[PDB]
């Protein structure tokens, strides 16, 4: 029905919000510190000296173990 | 249709996985450091001495701004 298509869209948008904002291909699993923006995968976060959301300097990157994480397994 | 019900369930489960493992009422927005477990809201994370997932000592709590926040 039309509601099947609406639910498909909601699910797709929620899953897209879980993906790295830079590469769009890998799940978010890293936090820029100290600002706290958690919007990248580990590969993109290692290459940024400034937060892509707020432009604060990145002192270091903290890996995050989230419950929403999914993998090939 | 039955497909609408299947998608409703997938959405519900993903949203439930984003809630604090202690209170089950507030969204996750805090990380235990240095272990990195990000499973609690700010209120529940504030008084824990050890991580509720892996038992590592909590040196500090880092607030996280996630794109899934609603
Ligand atoms: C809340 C909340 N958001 C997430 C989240 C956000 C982006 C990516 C991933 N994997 C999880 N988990 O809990
Ligand atoms: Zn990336
Ligand atoms: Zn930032
Ligand atoms: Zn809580
Ligand atoms: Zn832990």
């Amino acid at each position: 029905s039309q509601q099947t298509r609406v639910l498909q869209e909601k699910l797709r948008k929620l899953k897209e919000a879980m993906l790295c904002m830079v590469c769009c291909e890998e799940e978010i699993n890293s936090t820029f510190c100290p600002c706290g923006h958690t919007v990248c995968c580990e590969s993109c976060a290692a290459q940024l000296q400034s937060c892509p959301v707020c432009r604060s300097r990145v002192e270091h990157v903290q890996h995050v173990y989230l419950p929403t994480h999914t993998s090939l397994l």
